[PDB]
């Protein structure tokens, strides 16, 4: 549904999501981090299945942060991978890889995985 | 580096990606898979570091490819994290999750995890 | 500390983890699973680093178990990979890797990634 | 396949891991870095499938390193997953996870993925 994901979540680190779910499955948005070389708010893009499983499935979804805004630029990306899953507590559940860029020699470190909890606030 | 991001790539599967890199940092095009539960070109969109180290570093990037187009749904999405680095061989590093809308009993197998390298060869 | 880790853990999908931490930086013991196509207990074995940081700083970890018992056989092996949380609530928070024997073919869809995090009940 | 998987193997890095596979599903041996706060070799051990299944499939495999020897300590470990393929040309293919011990405050930034091919080269 792209008015369930459409809106305001944050999650456990105190980060700020704001998204809007297009009908031709487009996210758009921006992220505001609280970790990191990060400052003020990033630009996000994104897709999602805008015609889910009727049943108790979860929506599939990903979207990416380039860490470059008009303040910062930390020469990095950050990548969500997950489910939106709607009900009166609606989450999105991720796992994220963050990508630095670095020398070939540093390549095999360039990589960081985690997982982030959203919750929703407002529409 | 420079404009270098848009083109043609493709990965050891076969897969191709076509993109176009925006001046600011976006990244729009279309990914035609040769794996799994798809059929046809699918959308992409990402974003990609636009004012990268001027030290040898490569430029991060990311994209996701939700597997809905008008033929097939697989109810899944893949993103792509990694590096492009150009030279006389241009390359786009890149690991990837790709996570299936489950059930709630399932969540914890949803996801999957690969590394795919694209090069315009 | 050898001992905080020693113990009976719990993860939040109800499997349970019994490992002993040897002197030399070993860890044996038994995991019971309570998801897939798993019965019964399975032998781990994984290292921890015996000498940690004198201040607030995790201890890190890993073990691998290779699903196969007397009983079954997923021709399959898991790898947790995390760190070792003491204080009153010790925890192990984890992040893991399911690798499937796969033909050549099917290798790009032979690895699942997700999270576990254990709490300890039991010495 | 049977007991190919011991011996001395090698990867992309220059790193050298001897293992020695026991019949009921052991691995034990050395690994020695050529990457990151590593000096000397470093005692692994794992776990494999010894009784894979018959039709054209990998042997799903998995081991540990703490980074801890009488020479250094990293404060961190990796942990190594994935499957062996044997053939004219034995292959390791793996994805791994390394763990730094941290404070809570930079749990978030505890983990690194990638991914190490091994082979007896
Ligand atoms: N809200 C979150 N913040 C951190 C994790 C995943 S990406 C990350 C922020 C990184 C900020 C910029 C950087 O350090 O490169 N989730
Ligand atoms: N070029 C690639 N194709 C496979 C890997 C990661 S994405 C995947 C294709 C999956 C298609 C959809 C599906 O089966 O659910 N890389
Ligand atoms: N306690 C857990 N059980 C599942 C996750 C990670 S590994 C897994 C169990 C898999 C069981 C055997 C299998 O299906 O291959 N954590
Ligand atoms: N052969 C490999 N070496 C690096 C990758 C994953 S493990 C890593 C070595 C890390 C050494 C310890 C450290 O820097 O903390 N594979």
């Amino acid at each position: 549904a792209e008015a369930g994901i459409t809106g305001t979540w944050y999650n456990q680190l105190g980060s700020t999501f704001i998204v809007t779910a297009g009908a031709d499955g487009a996210l758009t948005g921006t992220y505001e981090s609280a970790v990191g070389n990060a400052e003020s708010r990033y630009v996000l893009t994104g897709r999602y299945d805008s015609a889910p499983a009727t049943d108790g499935s979860g929506t599939a979804l990903g979207w990416t942060v380039a860490w470059k805004n008009n303040y910062r630029n930390a020469h990095s990306a950050t990548t969500w991978s997950g489910q939106y899953v709607g009900g009166a507590e609606a989450r999105i559940n991720t796992q994220w890889l963050l990508t630095s860029g670095t020398t070939e020699a540093n390549a095999w470190k360039s990589t960081l995985v985690g997982h982030d909890t959203f919750t929703k606030v407002k529409p």
